[PDB]
């Protein structure tokens, strides 16, 4: 495989710096085993010229001279091992991290350019295969990666592996025996993370099963969500949802539960190795004599080997990804694979003029989903004609003209301009010959020079003035402030369409074709724009061989020749007059024309205030994390008192005390960090599951309890409701696990480091604290730098793929060629400002990295130049030393979390945010309960008077405006409206849906703000323009049971036998208390409408709302459903509404309204009487 090689096209200095940064990758990986080697001679003399002090007692005056002179002699040649390491890893930075930058910059700009021209000189192919626009993003996006592919995560990888395996040849062959126990281990290590990955993939699968039936309720009850109001069982399909709920926490619990195991297991099986590797290392010395303490540290340095091979394992995945998105992609990048189409190299005469003689063509679908769509064509044109094209379809005319191009080439039969055809013409000057006058109007970001200008970029302002007074384009031009040089923001802004139109046209003239395509260029237009539009191509015409395709006769009958077409095959030709004579495609034609979600407040520590209200204790939990916080650095004191007690004295008790240590290195670690990890993981578990259940349920109930614009706007759609419930619930289980651990490192280094830096001798404190702060904060303030290079990154690659997706979104760029090019040269500039940028960003980075490793090397240098020294004179030991690295390697873990746990407390906010919004709630319907609850506080007359109503979008115009009816009790009031859809509408604000902005409406004289919601379903029934069903059996479905509704067979029976539905139910196994399938896409509509019949009767309504109940069927379906809303009305008001009449032929009182304002109402029999509007309707029909 080749993912640099031929990828970068075997660059010269691009394999050149590839070696290089290699090169030096090895060499900065293997020099950190090699300070730690230092590390060890330094170990080793130390405690030798203890030793001594040790066995004299009676030397102490001689041995305070010259042993410790050596020791300072040794420490200025280790200062400048230290110091030449130190220089080496600084120069050697720079060199990695250049090729993050240098190599990548000229690479991808030069990718980029080549891909660019690739997509041009390929012409169709690109645009045929997947969809621009997305298209265009995606590889934008993929462009970055490429840079991170190449870039010096390479370099880390080989860093990486200088670390281990250079590292692991001096630990071998310096001693071969605890070698062979830690490569004994490795197996074991991942052994276990492989059954760990096995139960992480295993049961997030699981979890997902569970929540996807939550999902799956959640989808169908808040799509339906008016549906569930109406029938009131909101109350209800809450109650499902917690069955669900219930489910998905059982296996949340066990996941949390097996992961706290493999975690707290996985610390166990360090600390037992670790424990292993140091006991093994001391029964080979006491009893015999293996190591000085040399190839001690540097065996400690093979276990820092490994944890290198885990961290490059990111930038190998990082790699993974990098190629794999970019080489898919690179296969289509190299190569035309359009070779038939090709926007480059051709011959041609030079024709002056052009005939077109189309002879035999037939031609498919270009995107080959239907075949064949011409059958035939013979079609001869010369110039000084007019031949206008007449169909069936606009679409075989349109495809005559694709043809006619070098876009498509035609699968049999040629089209032969002049003599030459259609490859054996050139395609640059194809063009040029070639107008077209399209339909849709220009799109551009520029002034009305420039885009002339892209015409031609040879024109002048003096064919400039001709070009736009003959297209008549010259009015609006004087009108727009600065004339030609206008501005024209976004793509249109100042210019309206037919003005783009006309200055296209103009642009045209400049070309001088002597053949012009004119697609809907006089249609589609006002009467005005048309006429103007008219002038300017009878003007551009002055003896050109054109085709007209329009729809206006007009035009047709100025044509020389019309020919008919069947929608791409020729069968007429001739003048107008043999076409209408024959009674043709012309002809045919005559006849025919005769809330507000993503706000700036954001939370301030809300999620903590939520989350404690719903807790009641696990204040030990807490506790936990503090005291297993402090339980990390008492590993460390262990072991310095280890090496401490191992360095000094003779034979005699140093056995027992490295035994009695190594059960005590187990006992305090492992034993209590298993039990105090699982007190926290069984706190943060059931705090994140509970937090699930209370989010999730408090919201749906807040979704039945608010209504209007909580999901009737686009950016508040149903499946980004139910993504909310995911996703925040998922995070929220996150975010309680972040603030136990946060405790933990609190504690960890700051608390317990304080209380162990008191028993220094605090010289060492303040050469401690010279350290610490410092390399937490070049590793905090690096992250700030970075980020502050990438936003303007990212802000570059706007602009320069924002000029892109101009042309890409063109198709028609192509049409004129010359813009190809002209436009890769804008971009190559606009490209070069962030190529020079990652130029900038190689230093910046080069510097900010090598300052990184700069304070490595002079942390260990200080450390243990001044932790000598002076205090060796006095009184020195080994212990504080490594209690000193220690807190080293506290500064770093500090950091590693901490930018970490900086993302989880943002989208923790947001989350707690979502949830805060939707709780305020707009609550029209909500609950209630405020009437008297009598059934004597109705008629049925409902009153409606100065009723005004408009969608909960405002610029939709409302639709009634100035309306007041009335229908009395037992009489069916029809609706009719030829305009509009102010039919609907009035059945919804009666379901109080959507509350009407002014007016009032009475049922009797109890207005529709105070009524009660339970109430208000139990004196109303809805069929549905879309009856929907549940998945549950079908004897729930025929009437669901609320809290106040009985359900018994008995009466589902009565329901079935007057629904006429009991037809299919007998049919069915068990009768009504078979369940089949899923909900009911199963049964057709027919068989669902009466279902929602059935459903109405149940509430015993007074007040039936019929929501297309005589349509959405034909022949019989209609009938019998008709049947059973026949004998479901008991002599009950009823509005009926739909636009056919059927049911309307026996309708009580019949009433058009138009557009919020009722025309004539009344009796069937008076209104056809009339000859009015109701009437007319009425003649229609027939």
């Amino acid at each position: 495989v080749s993912v640099l090689t031929m990828f970068r096209y075997a660059g010269w200095l691009d394999r050149l710096y590839m070696l290089v940064g290699t090169l030096a990758a090895i060499i900065h990986g293997v020099a950190l085993p090699l300070m730690m080697l230092i590390f060890g001679d330094m170990t080793d003399s130390f405690a030798s010229v203890g030793n001594v002090s040790k066995n004299s007692t009676n030397m102490s005056e001689a041995d305070k001279r010259a042993m410790f002179a050596k020791l300072e002699e040794e420490m200025t040649t280790y200062a400048y091992y230290y110091t030449g390491i130190g220089a080496g890893v600084l120069i050697v930075a720079y060199i990695q991290v250049s090729f993050w930058c240098l190599a990548a910059g000229r690479q991808i700009h030069k990718i980029r350019q080549k891909f660019f021209h690739a997509i041009m000189n390929q012409e169709i192919g690109w645009f045929d295969v997947h969809d621009v626009g997305e298209l265009n993003t995606r590889l934008t996006d993929d462009v970055s990666k490429i840079n991170e592919g190449i870039g010096d995560k390479i370099g880390m990888f080989f860093q990486a592996m200088a670390t281990f395996f250079g590292g692991f040849i001096i630990g071998f062959t310096r001693g071969w025996k605890l070698t062979l126990v830690i490569l004994a281990i490795s197996p074991v290590l991942g052994l276990s993370a492989g059954i760990w990955a096995k139960i992480l993939s295993s049961f997030t699968d699981k979890e997902l099963h569970a929540y996807a039936k939550a999902g799956a309720v959640a989808e169908e009850v808040l799509a339906a969500i008016r549906t569930v109001i109406a029938f009131g069982g909101q109350k209800k399909e809450l109650e499902r949802y917690n069955n669900n709920l219930e489910e998905a926490k059982r296996l949340g619990i066990k996941k949390a539960i097996t992961a706290n195991i493999s975690m707290g297991a996985a610390f166990l099986l360090i600390y037992a190795s670790y424990a292993l590797a140091f006991w093994y290392g001391t029964s080979l010395v006491i009893s015999k004599e293996y190591s000085i303490g040399q190839v001690l540290t540097v065996f400690f340095s093979v276990l820092i080997g490994a944890f290198s091979v885990g961290q490059a394992s990111p930038n190998i995945e990082a790699f993974a990804n990098a190629r794999g998105a970019a080489y898919e992609v690179f296969k289509i990048i190299d190569n035309k694979p359009s070779i038939d189409s090709f926007s480059k190299s051709g011959h041609k005469p030079d024709n002056i003029q052009g005939n077109l003689e189309f002879k035999n063509i037939h031609f498919s679908y270009p995107s080959r989903k239907e075949v064949q769509i011409l059958k035939g064509l013979n079609l001869k044109v010369k110039s000084g004609q007019t031949v206008a094209l007449v169909g069936n379809s606009g679409c075989g005319k349109s495809t005559t003209v694709q043809l006619m191009q070098r876009l498509y080439d035609p699968l049999d039969g040629m089209v032969s301009i002049d003599g030459q055809d259609i490859r054996t013409i050139n395609v640059r000057y194809l063009r040029e010959i070639i107008g077209v006058v399209s339909q849709e109007p220009v799109l551009f970001a520029t002034t009305i020079a420039e885009n002339i200008r892209y015409g031609r970029e040879d024109v002048t302002m003096d064919e400039i003035e001709k070009a736009v007074k003959e297209a008549n384009a010259y009015d609006f031009i004087m009108k727009l402030p600065h004339q030609f040089d206008t501005l024209v923001g976004e793509r249109g802004a100042q210019l309206s369409g037919g003005q783009k139109q006309r200055i296209a046209i103009a642009r045209a003239l400049v070309r001088n074709p002597k053949i012009l395509l004119l697609d809907e260029a006089t249609s589609a237009l006002d009467t005005e724009s048309e006429a103007v539009v008219q002038a300017a191509l009878d003007k551009a015409r002055e003896g050109r061989t054109t085709i007209v395709i329009a729809h206006r006769l007009s035009t047709v009958r100025n044509a020389d020749v019309i020919a008919g077409f069947d929608g791409g095959v020729i069968v007429e030709q001739g003048n107008h007059d043999e076409l209408m004579r024959e009674k043709g495609i012309y002809f045919k034609l005559v006849m025919t024309q005769t809330l507000d979600e993503d706000v700036p407040p954001a939370s301030f520590w809300r999620i903590l205030k939520l989350n404690s209200t719903e807790w009641p204790y696990f204040v030990v939990g807490i506790f936990c994390a503090i005291i297993n916080g402090g339980l990390q650095p008492a590993f460390s004191v262990i072991f310095s008192k280890v090496v401490g007690v191992f360095t000094n004295g003779g034979p005699p008790e140093t056995q027992r005390q490295n035994s009695n240590l190594f059960s005590l290195l187990f006992l305090i670690l492992g034993i209590i960090s298993f039990i105090t990890f699982f007190l926290q993981g069984f706190t943060f578990g059931k705090a994140g599951e509970i937090l699930t259940k209370r989010l999730r349920y408090m919201v749906f109930k807040s979704m039945l309890r608010q209504d209007v614009s909580w999901f009737d706007d686009p950016k508040n759609t149903t499946g980004a409701l139910t993504t909310r419930l995911a996703n925040d619930a998922a995070q929220v289980k996150g975010a309680t696990g972040s603030r136990l651990a946060v405790i933990f490192q609190n504690i960890a280094n700051l608390g317990t480091g304080i209380i162990i830096s008191l028993i220094y001798g605090w010289q060492l404190t303040l050469l401690l604290l010279a350290i610490v702060p410092i390399i937490a904060i070049a590793g905090v303030v690096e992250m700030k730098m970075l980020s502050g290079q990438a936003l303007k990154d990212k802000k570059e690659l706007e602009g320069s793929g924002k000029i892109a997706t101009e042309a890409i979104e063109n198709f028609r760029t192509v049409v004129s060629l010359t813009r190809e090019q002209k436009f890769e040269t804008m971009y190559a500039q606009s490209l070069q400002i962030p190529y020079r940028n990652a130029m900038k960003k190689a230093h910046v980075f080069g510097i900010t990295f090598s300052f990184t490793q700069a304070m490595m090397y002079f942390s260990y240098a200080a450390c243990f130049r001044f932790g000598a020294y002076l205090v060796t004179q006095q009184l020195m030991t080994f212990e504080n030393v490594l209690l000193v690295f220690s807190a080293i390697v506290f500064g770093a873990m500090a950091v590693g979390q901490v930018s970490s746990f900086a993302p989880d407390y943002a989208k923790a906010t947001v989350s707690a945010s979502h949830i805060i919004r939707i709780i305020e709630k707009t609550p029209e319907i909500d609950s209630y309960s405020t009437q008297g609850l009598k059934p004597n506080m109705l008629e049925g007359n409902v009153q409606f008077s100065g009723v005004v109503f408009n969608y909960p979008t405002r610029p939709s115009i409302p639709v009634l405006q100035g309306l007041s009816l009335e229908v009395k009790k037992g009489q069916t009031l029809a609706l009719v409206g030829s305009s509009g859809c102010g039919k609907s509408t009035v059945v919804q604000l009666l379901e109080r849906f959507y509350d009407p902005m002014a007016g009032s409406v009475f049922l009797d004289g109890k207005e529709i703000k105070q009524l009660n919601v339970q109430w208000l379903r139990a004196q109303l029934g809805i069929v549905s323009q879309e009856p929907i069903l549940f998945d549950c059996s079908i004897a729930e479905n025929i009437a669901y049971g609320d809290n106040s509704r009985v359900v018994s067979y008995e009466e589902i029976v009565r329901a079935a036998k007057e629904a006429n539905i009991h037809q299919f139910i007998d049919s069915l196994p068990d009768k009504y208390n078979t369940r089949v399938g899923d909900k009911g896409t199963q049964l057709s509509g027919g068989q669902k409408q009466r279902i929602a019949i059935a459903r109405a009767l149940v509430r015993q309504p007074h007040i039936l709302l019929l929501d297309e109940a005589t349509s959405a069927l034909d022949t019989e379906s209609e009938k019998v459903v008709q049947e059973a809303l026949d004998k479901a009305r008991e002599g009950r008001t009823c509005i009926v509404i739909a636009h056919r009449l059927s049911t309307i032929q026996n309708a009580d009182l019949i009433v058009v309204i138009q557009n919020g304002k009722v025309k004539e109402h009344g009796t069937h029999q008076q209104l056809l009487a009339q000859k009015g509007i109701y009437f007319s309707m009425v003649s229609v029909q027939a």
